[PDB]
């Protein structure tokens, strides 16, 4: 406890945790080699989100950064979580659409830069600089979203209707959800202090649980994952 | 020198080093594309263990963590070593058994969580919390071992007898050896101080050399690695 | 500004940045699945070099290390950059030559050790030790270069002449360029202070831009990347 946002963290820890248990149980005895990958990728996302949120609740994933003439509390664990989970979500989309290795590598590369560059931004002591990294990170994201919206859709159009429509849903959700992140970051205590850490944490929480549990639900409950 | 455990560290450095030289020399001119992978994975394990142990001997891989109302010496390099070496050992087992990519990804994912979560546990300042991470890490391990014992055996049963029996041996050794780690950690200066750092280091040393040099010996000296 | 080497850093940031824009634009609408990988790998190298150089210019990728009875400025970001970019360059060479997965894994493994071990060397407080890690790192490099010069050439000899000769060029450039790194490091402020940080930074700059932009140019402007 202590920190006023501890509650959104513990709630997030709980949801990632149960979300994992459920996906695990649901994938129990699934032999389809293709479904397995989908289950392994999707189940690993919340499992990681769980460990990271718990680190924020317990205090480990929290550090202090001086900028703006003050010591600001920065949750680095969010980045460590995203670093490993965004690529997996990208893999799910790639497997569903049967993307070229070349484009998978670019997206993954684009993603690592986005999170890494975003983490650098969060830990920068010169207020003004935080926004530069936020722009480099956001540009990287637009590149990923641009390719997922156009390139992948075109790819999904060659799969059977169940796959095509499930991808469309997953596609619309990732574009909307992902674009919300740089916004919250910009208005939260890491960029402009237009919003308090308390709210900043609640937003990322809902944004995080939707992207990892919801996304998993949408995909795993469709037949789209079966060869 | 200095630290009373320097000797187990230097001895470990020596053994990882010679273990690498030997595996390297032994793999010299091997054309079998399958044997090569086995040699590349197995030879890389001690090569990494070498660099990490040397970092502990020289002092770099040693840090201090306050918990229990004291500054405890923590060898983080052990974790950095394990982070990269456990996945490789898992790859060896997977290649021997011809595991599904989906299960390879889950194990690797399970493994990163195990070591990462274990490293977080080692660096936590709130004594009580160290044990929580130890449980999350140990649960992750049981998942890996459960899948390697049942899932893989079943897989090996479809390979020729040389492969089947070599896997059985490797399987029995990893289960026994791996389960020893969380125990040493629990009774060592990182959990309950039932045992001194001096002994704690000697145990991990023997546990480490057996798992990386011994395991490599067992596998590399069998015909099991040949297509 | 401030640091006397800021200029070589900003110039490097600019060149990596433009080098990326150009490779991106050049790869615009390329359908050849093989060419795409080549473009994705090659374009990602400078994109990462860009983010890292910018971190050095802005000051983030700069830290201070005490050794020799003084606080020496150490640019860790160089290592973080190399950690991700050398493996990619290795992948390009591997794809051009169609290397065995086993050898790809060994080189990548050899490379991570080289950079990691080199980073450890840069951050070591005991002057004398810095040179030990420099030797372990350099040995790792010789292993990579030895395999790229002999093993790969032999491999390229089985491809069509355009591929064979482009590889020869790329091969000669990586051997010469890569061997220059441990030298600059040895004579620069990180090893023997025979050369000032100012020059040390200018050399790595030219060495870096040549290896990432030049290399990319040579490869991407040849037909060698087409199946
Ligand atoms: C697997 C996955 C896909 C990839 C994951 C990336 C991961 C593996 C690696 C990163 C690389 C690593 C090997 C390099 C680490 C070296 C290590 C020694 C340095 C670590 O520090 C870097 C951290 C920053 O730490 C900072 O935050 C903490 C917590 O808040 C602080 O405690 C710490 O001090 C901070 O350090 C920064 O500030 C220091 C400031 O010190 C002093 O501070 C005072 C005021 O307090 C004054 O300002 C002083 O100034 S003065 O008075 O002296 O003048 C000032 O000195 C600095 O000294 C430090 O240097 C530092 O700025 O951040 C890590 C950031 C990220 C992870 C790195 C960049 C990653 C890049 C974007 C990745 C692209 C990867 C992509 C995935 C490619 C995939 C390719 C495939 C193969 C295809
Ligand atoms: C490639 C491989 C498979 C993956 C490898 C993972 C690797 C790449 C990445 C980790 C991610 C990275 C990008 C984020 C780094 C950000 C960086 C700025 C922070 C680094 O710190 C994190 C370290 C902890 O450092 C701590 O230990 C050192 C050494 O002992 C200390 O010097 C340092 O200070 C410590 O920092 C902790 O404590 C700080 C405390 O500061 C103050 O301390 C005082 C007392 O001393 C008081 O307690 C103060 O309190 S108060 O008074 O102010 O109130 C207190 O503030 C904190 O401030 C710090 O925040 C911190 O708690 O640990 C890193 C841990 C691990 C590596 C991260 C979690 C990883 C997760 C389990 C990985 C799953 C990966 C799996 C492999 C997925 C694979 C997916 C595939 C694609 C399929
Ligand atoms: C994805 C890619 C391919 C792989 C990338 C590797 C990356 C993911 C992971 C590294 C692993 C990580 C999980 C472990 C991190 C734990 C963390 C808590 C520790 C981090 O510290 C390690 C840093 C060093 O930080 C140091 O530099 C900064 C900046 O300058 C300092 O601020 C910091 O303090 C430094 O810490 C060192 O010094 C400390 C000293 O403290 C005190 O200092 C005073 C003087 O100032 C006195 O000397 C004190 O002495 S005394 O008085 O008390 O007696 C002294 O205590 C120490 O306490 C610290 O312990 C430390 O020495 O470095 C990270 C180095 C590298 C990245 C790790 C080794 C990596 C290895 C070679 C990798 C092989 C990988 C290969 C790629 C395999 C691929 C396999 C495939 C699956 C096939
Ligand atoms: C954990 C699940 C998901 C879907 C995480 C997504 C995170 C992002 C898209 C983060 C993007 C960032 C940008 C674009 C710039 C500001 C820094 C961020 C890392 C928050
Ligand atoms: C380097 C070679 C091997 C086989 C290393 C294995 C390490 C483990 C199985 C470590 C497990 C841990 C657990 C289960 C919980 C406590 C923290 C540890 C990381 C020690
Ligand atoms: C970013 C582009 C390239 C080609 C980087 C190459 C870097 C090296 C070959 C670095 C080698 C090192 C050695 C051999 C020993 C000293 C420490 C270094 C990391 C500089
Ligand atoms: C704390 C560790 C959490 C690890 C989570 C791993 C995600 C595992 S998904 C699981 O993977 C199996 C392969 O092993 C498939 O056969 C199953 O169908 C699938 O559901
Ligand atoms: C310090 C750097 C240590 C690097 C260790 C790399 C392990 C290399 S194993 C070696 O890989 C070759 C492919 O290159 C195979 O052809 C050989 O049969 C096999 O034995
Ligand atoms: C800041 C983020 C920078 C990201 C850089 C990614 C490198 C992308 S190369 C690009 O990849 C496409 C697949 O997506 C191929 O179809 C194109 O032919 C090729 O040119």
């Amino acid at each position: 406890t202590g920190r006023p946002e501890w509650i959104w963290l513990a709630l997030g820890t709980a949801l990632m945790g149960l979300g994992t248990l459920y996906f695990l149980v649901k994938g129990m005895g699934v032999s389809d080699p293709d479904a397995k990958k989908f289950y392994a990728i999707t189940t690993l996302v919340p499992a990681i989100a769980f460990t990271m949120y718990l680190s924020m609740l317990l205090g480990y994933g929290l550090t202090m950064v001086p900028f703006g003439g003050e010591q600001n509390p920065i949750y680095w664990a969010r980045y460590a979580d995203w670093l490993f989970t965004t690529p997996l979500a990208l893999l799910d989309l790639a497997l569903l659409v049967d993307a070229d290795q070349g484009t998978i590598l670019a997206l993954v590369g684009a993603d690592g830069i986005m999170i890494g560059t975003g983490l650098v931004g969060a830990l920068t002591k010169v207020y003004s600089y935080r926004f530069v990294w936020w722009a480099i990170s956001t540009a990287a994201m637009l590149y990923i979203l641009y390719v997922l919206f156009f390139g992948f859709t075109s790819k999904a159009e060659s799969m059977r209707p169940e796959v095509a429509s499930t991808f469309k849903v997953l596609r619309n959700v990732t574009v909307v959800l992902w674009s919300a992140y740089p916004v919250v970051w910009l208005i939260g205590s890491e960029g402009a202090g237009i919003v308090p850490l308390n709210i900043e944490t609640l937003l990322f929480m809902v944004l995080d649980v939707s992207a990892k549990v919801g996304f998993g639900l949408i995909l795993l409950r469709s037949r789209a994952i079966f060869g």
